[PDB]
């Protein structure tokens, strides 16, 4: 489906990053305010533009209940290139949980967790490494469905290798990053699983700022970079604490996702089953 | 009977305005082999406080139950009157939960909640109003048992009334009618138990404490005046993060403005047992 810029009407800024922005837009070829509300991603260089084109190919290739729906592209055009997606009105799982936590029980968190795993399992089947797995990059469609909503750092594994080594000088979500992603820049399914452990931690802490990954890691750390301190803390088996009231089996899952050894981390297929089972037992 | 000369001070456990509890060895062989006990005494021994303490001692002596700290005896030496109790080594549920939260699940909280209800149900049968139900006044015997550990404010209901009118107070634990009229009842005990439940499911987090939350809702008049207005306007403590639906619902029913619409301790015990069984 083709989108003409002249019919793309700006409603509201949803989120701004270092290198991106997402906007709420109405696509209104009848210019009568009846056009479909959509989400529009665009840049704020030629490197970032090569990467964005890759990001667009990646999401176009994905069709799944738990991945934000690709709708199309909108060109003036490369400087003005926009990626058009469905608009999910409840926004990020991060803001939704912050807003609505007093109505979200353990059962509901486990439903969301399971859908994250299935979205991530499907990414696995394409050999795509997300590298940014966090509740801020998960959208709420409704009370009963979440989707992975951003692929801004996602990479394709080389054909004959199980990891992608990234050489980028930009800021990184280090408190979500596996030891081997920090030390060697190696991203894999296993570094995705590490990141998922912290998503689990995010959900069961109900994203309270006092218990956030940055807050907890900085408390354990106490003349070297924060990155050096984090690496040394993780090497020494420093880990995020058990969230208050987190069930035994969900903490055990967190702890296994945060194995120093890449090869000893659970699969997304195994994680989905264990989470479904913990949920069934409640 | 306990002789002061054999009561050997080990450590201060806690202090209030008018009394103190100490860890002591009772050692009549003075060889360091005597049994460790808990010893309560008055900070100021006025005649009135001493009459009250004698009442407090009779109250605990009358209580024989798995979920009430064991009375062991008294120390005369009358000005220097001491109450001797068992020493529970894990201390208050408040300090235990603060320390050990990372090893305590919802199932364990519900076990403790159930045992508090049974201790409170039994107080019921004697017509005793506790008036100080809080995790700081619950002791941990071991991983699998808690007890009500203090009866410093407890009253006996008059013969012909279902309430006692008592003319600093733990106001953030106090039922509206305790704040406005000083009326204590089993229903004000239930109100207070709601806040104990709230304490447990917030894992004694300072950021989520009753004082912290109530003062956040409030913001030239007393905190007590603002609290009464907030409670009359149906202001209430929020649902603790991940508190199960049925445990929040129980909290909310304990905090009914109407005394007569609060659950019984017998009903609370059954509902909490059942929520625990269903998990
Ligand atoms: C109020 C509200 C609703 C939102 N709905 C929405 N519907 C679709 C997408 C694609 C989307 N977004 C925000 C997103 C995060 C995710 N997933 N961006 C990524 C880029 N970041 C720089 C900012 C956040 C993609 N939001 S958002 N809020
Ligand atoms: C670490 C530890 C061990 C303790 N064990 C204990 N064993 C018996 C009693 C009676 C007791 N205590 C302290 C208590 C708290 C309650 N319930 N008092 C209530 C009166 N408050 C003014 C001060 C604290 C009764 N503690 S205590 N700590």
């Amino acid at each position: 489906t083709q989108f003409e810029e002249r019919h793309l009407k700006f409603l509201q800024q949803l989120g701004k990053g270092n290198f991106g922005s997402v906007e709420m837009c109405r696509y209104d070829p009848l210019q009568d305010n009846t056009g479909e509300v959509v989400a529009v991603k665009k840049l704020q260089t030629e490197e970032h533009l090569r990467d964005f084109e890759r990001e667009i190919e990646i999401l176009k290739s994905l069709q799944h209940d738990n991945i934000v729906k690709y709708k199309g592209v909108c060109y003036s055009g490369r400087r003005n290139l926009k990626l058009i997606m469905e608009y999910l009105p409840y926004g990020s799982l991060r803001d939704y949980l912050q807003k609505h936590k007093e109505r979200i029980d353990h059962i509901k968190l486990l439903q969301y967790t399971s859908q994250i795993c299935k979205g991530m399992e499907y990414l696995g089947t394409k050999r795509y490494i997300h590298r940014d797995l966090a509740t801020r990059n998960i959208l709420v469609e409704n009370e009963n469905r979440v989707k992975i909503g951003d692929f801004g750092l996602t990479k394709v594994l080389p054909q004959d290798k199980e990891y992608y080594k990234v050489k980028e000088p930009g800021e990184s979500p280090i408190f979500w990053y596996a030891p081997e992603s920090l030390t060697e820049s190696k991203f894999s399914v296993a570094s995705d699983v590490w990141s998922f452990g912290v998503v689990l931690y995010e959900l069961f802490t109900y994203i309270e700022k006092s218990k956030s990954p940055p807050a907890e890691f900085m408390r354990m750390i106490g003349g070297q970079s924060i990155v050096t301190h984090l690496i040394e803390l993780l090497k020494n088996n420093g880990r995020l604490p058990r969230p208050d009231g987190c069930p035994d089996e969900i903490y055990m899952i967190m702890t296994e996702c945060w194995n120093n050894n890449v090869n000893q981390r659970p699969s997304f297929r195994d994680l989905a089953l264990r989470v479904d089972q913990i949920r069934d037992n409640m």
